[PDB]
């Protein structure tokens, strides 16, 4: 899957958590988002075509996925503790990670 | 200033920027936010006095402030371009930084 693929996965599943018909769908969507974020971290965004892999732009790009994954894991723990409403509430705050990285590089 | 007074400065000047409609007003408010953020950036907070200065938790706390200062700086540059509304949208996007650090600390 490519960067555009990974972003569709993240967008589709973030909305699944918002609209989840049952609590089990939240964990399933978080799982898919974690995979998509780790895959996206290995891509080069088009607006950073010309920059070094050691550039601060690419550093901040990759770091954003690390941090996103951290907070997805926080949400998964809540869901794995059966605290599925708390997990759904946490998942809505993930939108800040999307918005922040997009500000820079989308 | 103390932590509570710095946090109030950040809180009020966000609304100053929302209320404003010209570049000088937005720049003035962002400069105040930046000074408030730098004032609070380096102090260990009460809940982590027993944590090492290089502990994962202190590291993430300090990065919260470093990253907030970075985006205030970016918004300030937009205001210095006369891009009032882009500067205002960036300032609204700062709320993600506020809530992220709060949820970690509280
Ligand atoms: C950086 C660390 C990012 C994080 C975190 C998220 N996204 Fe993203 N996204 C990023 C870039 C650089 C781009 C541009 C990709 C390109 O090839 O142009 C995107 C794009 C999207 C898109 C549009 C995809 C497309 O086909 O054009 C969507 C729908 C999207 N992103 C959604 C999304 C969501 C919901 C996120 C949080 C869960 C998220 N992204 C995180 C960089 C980064
Ligand atoms: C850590 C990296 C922080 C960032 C970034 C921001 N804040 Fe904060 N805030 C932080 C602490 C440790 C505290 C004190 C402990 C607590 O949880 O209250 C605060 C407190 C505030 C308050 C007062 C809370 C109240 O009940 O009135 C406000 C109003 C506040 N903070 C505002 C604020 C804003 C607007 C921020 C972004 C621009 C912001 N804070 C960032 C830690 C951190
Ligand atoms: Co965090
Ligand atoms: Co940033």
């Amino acid at each position: 899957a490519d960067l555009e693929d990974n972003m569709e996965t993240l967008n589709d599943n973030l909305k699944v958590i918002e609209k989840a018909d049952n609590a089990a769908q939240v964990k399933d969507a978080l799982t898919k988002m974690r995979a998509a974020a780790l895959d996206a971290q290995k891509a080069t965004p088009p607006k950073l075509e010309d920059k070094s892999p050691d550039s601060p732009e690419m550093w901040h790009f990759r770091h954003g996925f690390d941090h996103l994954v951290g907070h997805i894991d926080d949400a998964l723990k809540l869901a794995n503790e059966g605290k599925v409403k708390e997990a759904q509430a946490a998942a809505e705050q993930l939108k800040c990670h999307c918005n922040h990285c997009h500000q820079h590089y989308r």
